[PDB]
Order: C-alpha cells, then sequence, then structure tokens
RNA sequence: GGUCCGGUAGUUCAGUUGGUUAGAAUGCCUGCCUGUCACGCAGGAGGUCGCGGGUUCGAGUCCCGUCCGGACCGCCA
RNA sequence: AGGAAGAC
RNA sequence: GGUACCUAACCAGAAAGCCACGGCUAACUACGUGCCAGCAGCCGCGGUAAUACGUAGGUGGCAAGCGUUGUCCGGAAUUAUUGGGCGUAAAGGGCUCGCAGGCGGUUUCUUAAGUCUGAUGUGAAAGCCCCCGGCUCAACCGGGGAGGGUCAUUGGAAACUGGGGAACUUGAGUGCAGAAGAGGAGAGUGGAAUUCCACGUGUAGCGGUGAAAUGCGUAGAGAUGUGGAGGAACACCAGUGGCGAAGGCGACUCUCUGGUCUGUAACUGACGCUGAGGAGCGAAAGCGUGGGGAGCGAACAGGAUUAGAUACCCUGGUAGUCCACGCCGUAAACGAUGAGUGCUAAGUGUUAGGGGGUUUCCGCCCCUUAGUGCUGCAGCUAACGCAUUAAGCACUCCGCCUGGGGAGUACGGUCGCAAGACUGAAACUCAAAGGAAUUGACGGGGGCCCGCACAAGCGGUGGAGCAUGUGGUUUAAUUCGAAGCAACGCGAAGAACCUUACCAGGUCUUGACAUCCUCUGACAAUCCUAGAGAUAGGACGUCCCCUUCGGGGGCAGAGUGACAGGUGGUGCAUGGUUGUCGUCAGCUCGUGUCGUGAGAUGUUGGGUUAAGUCCCGCAACGAGCGCAACCCUUGAUCUUAGUUGCCAGCAUUCAGUUGGGCACUCUAAGGUGACUGCCGGUGACAAACCGGAGGAAGGUGGGGAUGACGUCAAAUCAUCAUGCCCCUUAUGACCUGGGCUACACACGUGCUACAAUGGACAGAACAAAGGGCAGCGAAACCGCGAGGUUAAGCCAAUCCCACAAAUCUGUUCUCAGUUCGGAUCGCAGUCUGCAACUCGACUGCGUGAAGCUGGAAUCGCUAGUAAUCGCGGAUCAGCAUGCCGCG
C-alpha cells in the first residue's frame, strides 16, 4: 500500500545494473558466491561507508570496483586494504579477484551515504529532528534539486510508533528520466528499531 | 358430595358433529437480504388424541373405571 | 409538496 | 535564690527531623505491582517499559520543627456604592390607571435643614502606626504624638440640594382651525358558499388514498334546475398598510364613545417622569347557568399500513368552537429588546398632514413633523448583529439574575366551583450545563458531475455429481495464521516418508548449526551384530602444505565453561513489506491580506475536459506531491542487417531438402509518424466543442507498468531485531510410524453435464507464445494401453515437446434417463519413487448413479470485449478443474 522501490522501477530503461555479465547453467551459484562477496564487503567496509559495489566476469576472473567517496580512513598505507582484502577474498571464493576503488566528488548527493549519515546520527543519540534538519541543510549546501527523507517507528515515545517527513524542492516519483538515488537503512537503538528512507532528485536525463 | 362439558404439534385452536388417509396459525431448523440483529422472503417438522376393555367398512370421534381442569347445585325446619 | 420503515 | 549573669579547668564530642518531586508548584532516576494493590486539593495515574502507586538513591521547601484535619478572611469584580449585568449565555413584570415613595425647566431675593470651614469639650488606659531608651537590636517593656466622630455647643461661607416669596415659556395641559383610522359597546341589514328538506330530469356508481378499504347509493345516489330552513365566517378590496397600552381589531348602516396626529401662539405657568403594594383589562383552552348547533372537530368507533400502531392516512362523530351573564388569569402574552427625556453621518420606499417656488390646472423640487420599513458610519458587542424605531453616549425610576440537576417540586399561606394560578426552600448529587462562530462527518436536504452503478442484452452462481478452501463436530494430532466489501482454488508457484511445525513411540545434553583453552595435526568410507534412530565394538580401518627442526596455513575430530537454539506468546512494543478507499482527483506549504481566536483566502465563480486539465474576473502571488506527457508493448514505411528464415524472380527431387538471391512476412537499431497539424460554425477573438482531408489510427490509437497526503491500532514477530517468559540433565534436539487428505453437516470458488445450434465413427484441414544436458527425446519395433526397447538430433530461428481443438464434408441415433451424462465400485495393468493401505497420476474392461437448464436472491461483461475451443509455462521424481501467459 505504498510506492514501488523506485531504483527497482528504474532500472533495465534508465538506469544501468550494478552486474553486468551473464551465466550460463550456473547462474544460481554466482548468485550464492557474490552475494557472499557483497555482504562481507558491506560488513567489513560498513565503517568506510561504500555507496555501491559493481562486479563483472573476466572468465573465471572477477573485478570488483567499490565506490567509497573518501581515501583517507580507508586506504591506509595505500596497499594495506588491497592486499587484507585480495589474499581474504581470494580465500573466500576459491578465484582470481581484482579490486579497484572509486571516489565521489560533491560528496553528499548519494543516498546510501546519506541514510548511512541518518542512521549514525540515531546511534549517537542525537535528536532525529536536528539530524533531519542538519542533513537538508548539508544537502541543500552541498547543491541538489530534490531530498525526500522519512524516518519511521518509535522515535522516542514508547507507546505510538509514528514516521516523521522532511522534503525540499522536487522529487517527482512518477517522471521516469529523472535519476532518484532511494536508500533504506535500519538503525538500532535502546527504544527499538528505526527504519529510514532517504531519496534524492539529483538532476535530469534527455 | 352429586350433575354436565373437555383432556389433540413446544404453545393456542380445527378434525369430537363428518367412524376411512390426522389439520391451521404461532414457535423451531436451514438458506436469502443488511456491516450486524430485527423485520420481511424462500424451503424443511414432529404429532395417532389422559390411561385400560370390547365390538364392528373401521376406534380419534361409542360407552365405561381412574386422574386432571371448567361450570351448576349442595335447599326446608 | 413527489411511499410506512426500528436498534447497535 | 546561691536563679540569670562574671571569672574560670577539659571533650566536636551527648544534640535533626517532616513533607514534596506529572501540571498548578521549586525539585527525577531505576526496581516491584500490572484496572489488582493503591494515590488524589482539581486535572486525573496504574489492563508489563508507571517521572502521578510502594520502595532505593538523589534533589527541592521548611527547620525544633514539619504535614493533614477543622474554622474564618482573601484570590471571588462570584450580591459589584468603591467594583457586574438582562436580544441569543442566568436575568424585562402580559399590559395599563395610579396611592405612598424616589427624582425635577430657567431667572431673581430670602433662611442656612442638607453642604463646607474655624474655636471649645469630649471619643479613658493599654492596643495599630510615627520618633527615642533598656534586658548581650530581638520577643517585650517603657516616654511623647496621630484617631478609630453622620459626637455636643458656638462662629463664619451661600455656589449647589432643600423650605419660602415673586418673575418667564420651551416640559405638560386647554382653546381654535383641520386630518385619518379593521379603536370599543349595542341594535339592524346584505351576498357568495357548506349542510339538511321537498320536487323535476336522470342512470349506476359516488367518495377516498401511495395502492386501498370502511362508508353512502336501484328504498334512485353523485351531477343537475328550482324553492325553503338554520348556523358560522365575511373572498377580490389587502398593501413588510391602518388603529389600539397589551391581548387584539377586517361585509355594510346607524346610536353612543375612547383616544392619536398636524397647524396656531389665544391661554394657565412646572401642573412633570416613574411607580413597590393596590385596582382594571387580558389570545386559546377550561368551568357554572340558559340558548343555539351549518361546517370543523379532542374523546370514541369502524377501515388500512406496520412486527406491534392506543399515531400519521380514510369514513363517521360527542364535548367544544357561536350568543348572553359570571369565573380562572395562563402563552414562544416575542422586538425572546421596561418606561421617560435629550444629543450622535447618510441613502431610499410607504401612511396622515403643514409651508414655499410661473397655477385655483395636472405634476416637479425643497424644508417639515408623527408613525411604519430596508440598507448602511463613528460607536458598542464574545460573535451573530444593533445602528436617529440603538443593543451608541448619558440622567431618573421600576422589575429581575447570581453554576447544572433535585424544581418551578415538597411544605405553608392568599385566591379558585374546579383544573389550577401567585409566593416558593432544602436534604442529596454532578464538574460541568451553556451562547455565538470554525473545521470535518452526516441528512429518508438541495444543485451539477462520474463509474457495468442502474437501465438494454449475453452468459453464469446456487439445483445435480465432482475438485479445492472455511466454520462446526470426533480423534493421538487433525500444525499455524488469516475473518464484510478489503478472509474463505488465501500465505502454499504442488503434504506418500523429509515438507512438518502437530500426536504417539524409542533416543541427546557445549548438541549439526559462531568464537576462545588443550591435543592429533589431515578426516572419513566400505561389511556385520541390533539397524528404524542414536549408539557400542569389530576387517584396511583417526593417512595435507610451508618446514633456519621453533612453529604456523582451518579444515576433520577429541575433553572444558562462557554457550548456541527457539515455525513459542506479544502486529495494540516495532522497522520491513501489502491490500483498501482508488487510477478517486484531490492533499498541503512559503510570503501576504481578513479575523480577538479557532480559522478563511489561494484551492472558490464561468466556460470545456477523464482530471485542481486549460484559460477570464477575483487579496491574492507563487510553489510542492498528485493528473497528463516522457517508459514498455501492439498498430504502416525508409536505410542497414539475410540464417539456423523467405523460394518472389530460376534450374532441380516423394523430404520445394539442394545450386543460387534479399524485394517482401520474419527477427531490430536509427527513425519516419498523429502533435489540435488546415477549413467552416460556435465560443467576446481566449481555452475548448462539433463536422470535414492526405492517413494505420483525430481528438490521451489499444493495453501494461506507474497507486499522492492519509484512513481501517486493517494483515504478517513465519526473513531479520534490544522488550519479558521456560530450557540449556529441555517448549531446545535424533529418527520410525501416524495426522495435516477424518465427516452427521452448512457455505465460498471452480469443473463436468442435463443434449439433436448435438453424441459416435470416417475423411480434409488453419499451425500463436514458452520449455528443454542428473535433460528434451525423433524414426522403427513390441503392446486389446498408460508405456517399454536400442536409441539419430539439439547446449537450440535447425532436433524434440509440436499429432492444436472448436472448423469443413458423409452414415447413424429421432427425443428416450437415451448411442446423453460420466461419478462411484470389482478385476487386470503402465509410470515415478526405498515405499502408492492410510494418501499419486494414468490406461483397458465391466458396472452405470444423480441430473431433463434449476425458487428466494445473486455475479461478470463495452473496437476481439463475453462466451466457447485448445495450447504452453511455473513448484516438482509423479500428481490439475488451481494460478500465470498465448492463440
Amino acid at each position: 500500500g505504498q510506492k514501488v522501490n523506485p531504483v527497482g522501477l528504474r532500472i533495465g530503461v534508465i538506469r544501468d545494473w550494478e552486474s553486468k555479465w551473464y551465466a550460463g547453467k550456473d547462474y544460481a551459484d554466482f548468485l550464492h558466491e557474490d552475494l557472499k562477496i557483497r555482504e562481507y564487503i558491506s560488513k567489513r567496509l560498513s565503517d568506510a561507508s561504500v555507496s555501491k559495489v559493481e562486479i563483472e566476469r573476466a572468465a573465471n576472473r572477477v573485478n570488483i570496483t567499490i565506490h567509497t567517496a573518501k581515501p583517507g580512513m580507508v586506504i591506509g598505507k595505500g596497499g594495506s586494504e588491497v592486499e587484507a582484502l585480495r589474499k581474504a577474498l581470494n580465500s573466500l571464493t576459491g578465484k582470481r579477484v581484482h579490486i579497484n576503488i572509486l571516489e565521489i566528488k560533491r560528496a553528499d548527493l548519494d543516498a546510501q551515504l546519506v541514510a548511512d549519515n541518518i542512521a549514525r546520527q540515531l546511534e549517537n543519540r542525537v535528536s532525529f529532528r536536528r539530524a533531519q534538519k542538519q542533513q537538508i541543510q548539508r544537502t541543500m549546501r552541498a547543491g541538489a534539486q530534490g531530498v525526500k527523507t522519512m524516518v519511521s517507528g518509535r522515535l522516542g515515545g514508547a507507546d505510538i510508533a509514528r514516521s516523521e517527513y522532511y522534503s525540499e524542492g522536487t522529487v517527482p516519483l512518477h517522471t521516469l528520466r529523472a535519476d532518484i538515488d532511494y536508500a533504506t537503512s535500519e538503525a538500532d537503538t535502546t527504544y527499538g528499531k528505526l527504519g529510514v528512507k532517504v531519496w534524492i532528485y539529483r538532476g535530469e536525463v534527455l
């Protein structure tokens, strides 16, 4: 009884996939293994706040590129992450891996980082309203064309669970050539479990 | 204490008169309508006649003994 | 100026 | 009384509690309890996360005290002179005449009762206050002043209120000249209708309501033309017009009579206003006595309607309504606005006058009163609203209110023939009852508009058999969840055993599931005893890599505690998803105006659209989510791209397979294209609507995807997750068998039919979209059959599923429980699987059931749509009537 997920509605027609390959008659166990890579990358790089990973097959070699938007607390001495990730990933999948990193300039317009920012202030236990206003101000001072933010759950009141919305600019969810970046994040506090949905209208596609 | 009428579906009354084959409402059950109940509308139901004897076209309609009701009389010094 | 219709 | 004080000699040691901590009201956190125990001065708190209950800690107020109770004053402007009100909140007497009472126009003299101001005597002393002194200020004790007086005598002032004398005319009356009136009481007269009676004509119905019926009528009704009787009320004139103090007063004439208004200036000269008690009127209904009684008509009766209907509706109909004489004395007796007087912008009608400008002509204008309206400033109000006919600004007098019930009640009085009228408590109980406005919802309220909503049709549902779900019921369990639309072929896109959670049986304690401590450093499989499960022991039977000989690379096992697991409860502890209203067209914000405020405006109004879609006025101007477009697919063509298609144009063969070539269908990239693009008529020329043309389609071409703010505490703890509960020598685990599929019943959804718009048999057909390597499986052979055999081809525009049926031509049946229909039942099989009894599908037989198109009601359907006919696909070893998709 809600809107259909906009990234899942945009993929295939305007949005290119995050995976660019084919597997025949071994499709199932490649999906199982590369989701094991994606959960392991998420679990060990949640501190480094990856926006997205994207993979490809190189005829029994796999190429991984990871979008993290900062080298600073991520690359270490420069080779530490690539040795500690490439040997570990070789140990897990048993196949030849290659890894590369990419950065996002104007780094406050990426939705997964925005929802992780909101979630991080929720375990930081600053007030949710201050989190919404500060993130709205951060996204407009970075510059954008529209932001809609939602946080639902038990927001400090024990006996009621209600959502809060905060928006600015235009976010049409029904124009197809619109390039909404959408993100859902999950926050665990002593009050309970809180859901964040942020979706950003960055630009236009002709 | 005598006299006269009745004892029928869960309830109230026809069939007691018309010796053959047991009926009408109400109530009960199922379905329909309405969000639900009530109304309302479609179908469905048991009774052998207070208890025992007899006899015939054939005993529920005939009579007797008992029980339960209703009515009348139970007077004269 | 052209039907009676209850209750939660 | 050796008491306070003065000198001293030693000890921080003997000496602090009460209340509160949600808001008022300064001061908060955890644990128990979980509509129980309890708190509470009011709001109210507690039905598993209690800042409101009890603890524990801490804080806050006060302090030798601190709280509760009781009483009084405040805040209470909440009995209001200071200091309230009465249109709608509680509150204007029903209205008049007036006694006592309360107020009084101007001027001029006069007294000093009221008024103001000195003098004297008094209002004792302690008390309050002002200024000083003493006990170690202090509490207190003193010394000197201020008064708590409408106080008594007396002096002074005369403005105002009073007492007196004399003027004045505006307030108020009288006269004189005019005007209007449904003002009242009595007597009389008139016409139209209704009823009743008599007669003439006249046939068969009249009346009545949403249909109806009771009633009246062949003993002559109703209609119709006459003539009498009697009662009531006076059509049009008739007017938000007139008159009256109020109630009220409408036919006309007469007798008597009450007022009102205009003008004058001839008079009297403050005669005035209000009015407690008192007296008098006073709608309708009611009562007593005597009349009258046409119509209407409580009561009452019959007829309906309804579940009942003592009611609305129909037919009758007594008291009453009418007159005279009395009584009662009430109304939403209303302007829900007491009477009187005076000031304060205007506009416009109407009633009765007066005066002026060329008229004694018609009318035209300007003053002018006294009504009677309607708009509308300042001003008032809480808004509505009032506004020279105040609810404005004042002055006098009167009446009345002080929260809602109980109550206009009980008691007690005065009236009354009576019913009742006037006056009118309390005990007790609640924390609200209200007034006016705003936002929604709703209406058997209105106005436009839309949708298979109803209407027009087609085909079904219950009716029969069967399949699959739900409730009930029994069992060892029939695992749970869902419950009107929006649960019930739903989660399940597949239960023989695992699935499986549920039941029975026999078995486990760091367990298969994640990491630390220590070894062996590689573990297992093959056959037995029980074996069905763990287990216990046996035959080879705990068997890698780096290795400065130290040790590591986490796979396998072994013993240990921290442990892990919960498809267990809580969707009303939650995120995450979903349906619904609903593809309905709406939902809001910024800035600014209007409003005391809630709010309003934009977002309403007009014209069209499917739309809050577009445009024109507008205290609005804009913006955002929605709508429409962009996306996908189906609809024609150009270029490129021709194999694993096309065989056109050619030669070849039954396999048209081939030798050769892309123009066509075909697969598909870029496009071309349809967008209000032209004409006419409407529409103020705008936006839009209708009819026309190359066109494949004209007015979003068809369909999909797309589902706003929110509602239903809607559904899911069954993917994951703090919150509690039991375990961890067990609700957690292993397996065997059972159950989820039972069955007197009722329902939801579907399938198959009841047939000759057919059945059976025989022959010719037309070929969409998907799936295929632990597979799809062609040919051929065997088989009265599902199937079996070796098996060519295919990792797919080639090979297989793929043999499409309904369709078209022949014979039969001839209307039947049949050559329909196929369900149950026995026999014999095929396939899958360790295993088809509980509980799979399919085939050959035989058996042939109910059913002859289905009541109340009820469902879907508008340019391939319903209906039929098949075909694939998904979960899966096997199982379709379920679901998805295609023709």
